[PDB]
Formats: C-alpha cells, structure tokens, sequence
C-alpha cells in the first residue's frame, strides 16, 4: 500500500459499526496506520487512517463500498487522501483537574477561557468523579514556557469561582508517582491532637490560639511548639493513650490509603506532633515510615517539654528526603500532603505538593490545593477515578 | 438545580467552542455533573450533563441560547432532559492490544468481530504506536466469565491474521505493574550464549540442536544443560569474557529498560545461563536482581559441568517469587518476559507473562505473545505509547 487514506465515521452509535467498517476495508488493499474511536452520549466518532494501493485510492470503488455500508445503517462517513497527515497524535503535556461542589458553568467557563488565552489546546475532557465532589479532567497541550502563567491564571480562577484547580505535568516519568507523605493533624486525622491534649489541662484556649498562629505561618514552629507543649506540664502520661483513642480519621482517609496501597505506593507520615500517638496509629494504617516529635516524661508525668531534635519546617523536608532515599524513589516521584505553614518546605521538596484545607501561607506555594473535607480527593489528583476506586473495592 | 439536562455538541472542530458553550450555560442556572470532550480527525464531540432549575429546563430560553450560539459558528447541538441518565461512565474491564506489521483491515476486522460475538462492548480505540510496529489499543467491557473465551478467540485470530493480540485486566490494581524479569538468551540478548561458547569448542552444531530441543520443551532442562555444558569441557575460562564481549542487546532492549526505570520498575534477569556472563551485563544495565547458573572451573579451565543448584524451569519461578518478596511486590503486579519452554513456570507465576518471539510450548501458556523482533513492544503491553517514550527521551 503506497498511498494514504483517511476514513471518518460519525453519527448516532449503533452496534456492529466498527466490525462492519473493517470488513468493508478488507475488500480493498487496506493496511491500518491508526484507529481512534469513542462514543460520548451515543455519538460515535471513528477515525481510521490507512495505507492502500494507489490504484484503489484513485478509484470510486473503495469510496462506494464504504459510503454504501455506512450510510445504509444510518451514519455519516467521509473519505479523503492524506499523505501529509499526522499518524498518531502527540501526548498531552499537562493535565488539569477541576473539583467543585458544585462546579458552575461559569467556573468551568472561566477555566476554559484562561486555557485558551494562553495558547493552550484542550486534547481531552472527561469526568473523574461524581462523589464526594464533582471532578473533571482536561488533558491539555501547553506552549513551552507558558505553564507558570497557566497555574497562575487558573489559581485566580480557583479563588474567584470556588472550585479546586490543579495543573500537573503529564509526562511519563513525573506521573509515575510512587511515594506519598501525609501530615497528621488536620490532614490525615481530624483536628489538632495538641489541642486535645491541652483540653485535658484546661488550656485548649491558649493552645488553639497559638496553633492557628503557627499553622498560618505567623510563628516560628519550634517556639510555638515549646509554648504549646509547656501547657501540658504536669499531666499524667496516661493522657497520651486517652487522646490517641479519641482520634477520628479524616473522611476519605481509609479509602485514600487503601487505594494508594493498591497502586503500590510507599506511604508515610511526617508530623511535628507526638510519636506515642502517631506510631500506634501508623502501625494500624500499615504505613511504611513515621517521623514525629517526642514528649518528655518523668515518673509517668509530662514535663511540658519535647525531647530534641525538633521536627521543624525544615525537618519535614529532611524526613521526606530521608524516606525517599530509603524507598529508592526520586524526589520528582514523591507526593506530600499538608494543611499548615508547618509543611511549606516539605511540599516544595516533593514532586507534587498538595495543600489540603490549608492556611493561606501554604496554598500560596503548593503545587495544588483542595478545599473540600474529603481526603480521597487527593486520589483524583493522582490520576485515579471514582469508578476505578469503587470497582477495585468491590472485588474486595 | 433540581432537574438534569444533557447537551451534546458535534461537528467540525473550531477553536473556542468549549469556552463559548460554558459561557452560554452560565446565563442559566447551570451546574456541571459531567463533561466529556474529544476531537478525532477534526470531529468535535462535546457532551455536557448538567443540573439546572426546573423552570429553566422547562423554558425555551436555555434551548434558544445554546442552539443559537452553537449553530451560528457551524456546529450541531442537541438538548434534552435526562434524570435517568448515568452521570459518569464505568471503567473498562479489560484492554486489548493489537500489534502488527502490517495490521490489515481483515485482521482488525477479525478482532472486532470476535469481540462482538462474546457480548464485549468496545469503549475506546486509540493508536499506541507507529514504530517499530503499528499498535492499537481497545479498552473493552467484558461480560463476567467471558474473558477466557475472549483470549481464546483472539489467539485464534492472532495466529490466522499475523498480528499480536493481547488481552489484559484493566483494573486499578492489576495494572499498577511494578516489577519485571527478563530471560536473557533470545530475549534481552540476541542469540544463545551457550551456542557462542560451543562455537569456541567447534561444537555449535551439537549444542544448537540440543538448545532448540530444550527451548521447545522436548527436553528436561537440566539434562539438556548438562549435555550442552559438557561440550565445553577443556576450554580456557578466558572464553567467558570473550563471549561476554560479543553479546548484542535485543533491538529495543535499552529503550525498554530505560523506560521501565522512568516508570520506577524493579528490573531483573532470571537465566539458566551463566553468572560470569550475565552479572557483568546486569551491572551495566543497572538491574536490581540476577539469578543464573554457574560454570565449574579448575585451574582456569572449564570442566564441562555446572556448580549446583541448577536453575531449572521451576527455579525460574522460585527466583521471580524471591525477587518479588524482597522488592515488596505482590505476584499480580509482576511481569515476566521469556522465549523458551524453560520459562513456562515463570510466566505463569507472574501477574503478566509475556512470550517474546517464543517457541510454541511457551506461546500456548503465556498471557500474551509478541512475534516481532523489537523488545520495546513489551512497553506497549504495559500501557506505554511510542509518543510518551519519545517525549520522555527528548527531555533527556
Ligand atoms: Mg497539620
Ligand atoms: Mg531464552
């Protein structure tokens, strides 16, 4: 076959069309170069790019066989020479996630308009979830040196339209994510353990105020840790198990971890909280790595200090790096999820840094932000669909 | 928004259509439930499923705004109530690869016809490669308990039509493949080392005959190994480096391994050949695991025996299992690639067992078979496209 021909079938989806078309093409000298077919909402698009004998292409017979077969059953078909035509479309450079509850038309309109303004072509759109939130994906092709401007434009859109918008590299390498770390407090676990410990001392007031002050980045994490843990001076150490037994996982956490195990992720937690609370939990969740701070105890009583070294903002990044080196995972294939300014160095070190219901100081430097109280929306950012989760879980 | 509406735009692709449609929908009470959009060969299909106020849906205005905006620029659009309509399509159960050089229309026709006969619905078709061979993928939905019958039907088609046809589970878990092992001889490396050693003894004749006899499964691997290595009795051990330096990688091998590293695979070789030849090579290829047999040497001279234990057909499976346990990878997420009856137990132990230019005894039990002399066609079976390889390699 020395000449190329493109055949394009469109119309209301009926069964047997695919087989019929290729059964027809076999009565001509036809060899396949590319086939693309989808049905969206009962609309068939079937594009077939072939090579065929020069004398077959230059003859009405091939045309008449195809047009007869396809038009008969009710669909449309076009046939034309190619030769210059690209055989197989190029990969998308990036992918974009839009999560909302709801996603207004105006919101998605604003996204699609920012995309267009920056010469960014949309290659594919699909739904990735219908619960817990609506999730849409756009695989896009970004002009080189425009993706900074894109994330920026789309962040403005995200704030103004009340949806999450994440732009991610869609390269083979950068999208084989293999390792994830969570912060514990207000990320993997509901609320602040240190405030739960403080309530036992009748100090939740003092400590909640300082914690919000520290997670918004207004305070040095270490001095803030020292001032907060000091309020616990004199509590019996038995208070650690009490609080540990009062911890509720973030909605979607179990689903998030279970799905990450299916995908063969290394899973870890990096916290500024307390090891006696977190290790007992990390064992339960079957995690691969823990790093936390440690409460000082004397005669079964908390002294109000921690036992150095303190895991600070920098320490969190150092622990991610440590975890990644041990697991044999390059930094670009690592994921970090946090909610506080505590986590800023960690997120920026990771391949993908995800801010989860986060303070402004973190959202501003995070690769991606989530504003809904479901930790499994993290999974959508990692290329997983709700359907795929539900399917896999039903196999038990 | 209490009532659902489906909007479906089709026609010749023009820019700005996407943004335009959502800018129009925002003047109505529209919230998005699902968006699906693709362009194939300049055919736009844009399907939008929304919820909107009951009084907006029951009014001509929404219809007239949408129909006006879309028809004006040259495309078609339909609008209709939904309510019963599925929000987001279910995942495909399986995926099917068709590799050929060429892929005739008749071949693909035969595939699509077998698929249809077994109640199997086609969800998507796309090209995955234009070199070294033509590669097509069909994501399909298989009725439960029909995929045995499918692989069987498609194997008949594969033999008759001269294309490779592979059916694979498309579940989240089973498709997060994390570990691969290659056989060395006539798989990762061109030809048979043992025959190259034998040629040094003027025995390539005897040994080639026995090797073909063993790889076709007509011989016990161990007795065949003993008879073949015995022909080397008396060669200087220097002959090992000579042959090691004469080895050519299989076409596509470097590409295959490099791409597998990008994806973060654990990579290993499991051979019945000789460690002094393979270890030197596995170090060069930066592999994670080696298991081979070992030549006996006395005073710098080969004795013609191997030093037990012999890696036999069962040993290969045992080594895969060993490798997988160490790497922390479940058997279902493991891949094995071989060409001889030597490899039968290994392939069946692996999640996905790939026969590469293989003897009949292996093709008959392999999950998937490849008939073309390019080892990187393995990558297509692992969900990678040629475009994605080329893109990633150009980033260097
Ligand atoms: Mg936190
Ligand atoms: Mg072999």
């Amino acid at each position: 076959p020395k000449v190329s021909v493109l055949i394009t079938v469109t119309g209301v989806d009926q069964p047997g069309v695919t087989a019929t078309l290729f059964e027809v093409l076999s009565r001509h000298g036809v060899e396949l170069l590319n086939v693309e077919q989808v049905v969206i909402r009962h609309r068939l698009t079937l594009g077939v790019l072939v090579c065929c004998p020069a004398d077959v292409a230059d003859g009405p017979a091939l045309r008449h066989d195809v047009e007869a077969a396809i038009r008969k059953v009710g669909l449309d078909v076009s046939i034309e020479r190619s030769d210059d035509v690209p055989i197989i479309r190029e990969p998308s450079t990036h992918t974009i996630f839009v999560l909302g509850r709801p996603i207004t038309a105006a919101a998605f309109g604003a996204v699609a308009r920012e995309v267009a303004a920056l010469g960014v072509n949309i290659d594919l759109i699909r739904g990735v979830s219908d619960y817990p939130v609506i999730g849409l994906e756009l695989r896009v092709s970004v002009p080189p040196g425009a993706d900074g401007a894109l994330r920026t434009a789309l962040n403005r859109v995200s704030s103004e339209e009340h949806v999450d918008v994440a732009v991610e590299d869609y390269t083979l390498e950068r999208r084989a994510k293999r390792l994830i770390v969570f912060d514990v407090d207000s990320t993997l676990v509901q609320g602040e353990v240190i405030e739960m410990l403080a309530a036992k001392a009748g100090a939740e007031g003092q400590v909640a105020a300082i914690t919000d002050a520290a997670m918004r980045g207004e305070l040095d994490f270490a001095q803030s840790l020292q001032q907060r843990v000091a309020t616990l001076a004199g509590l019996p150490a038995t208070v650690i198990d009490e609080v540990a037994g009062q911890l509720e996982l973030m909605p979607g956490a179990r689903t998030t971890l279970r799905t990450l195990r299916r995908l063969g992720y290394a899973c870890g937690v990096v916290s500024g909280g307390f090891r006696r609370i977190i290790e007992p939990l990390a064992e339960e969740l079957m995690l691969d790595y823990v790093a936390a701070n440690e409460l000082e105890i004397v005669d079964g009583t908390l002294t109000g200090r921690v036992v150095g070294p303190i895991i600070d903002r920098a320490g969190k990044a150092t622990a991610l790096r440590e975890f990644a080196q041990r697991a044999g995972v390059p930094m670009a294939q690592t994921v970090a999820v946090g909610g506080g300014a505590n986590d800023i160095d960690m997120l920026a070190a990771a391949g993908l840094g995800i801010a989860f219901n986060a303070k402004p100081a973190l959202r501003e430097v995070a690769d991606a932000s989530l504003s809904h109280p479901y930790l499994d929306t993290v999974l959508f950012l990692l290329g997983v669909t709700r359907g795929e989760i539900e399917a896999a879980d039903a196999i038990d």
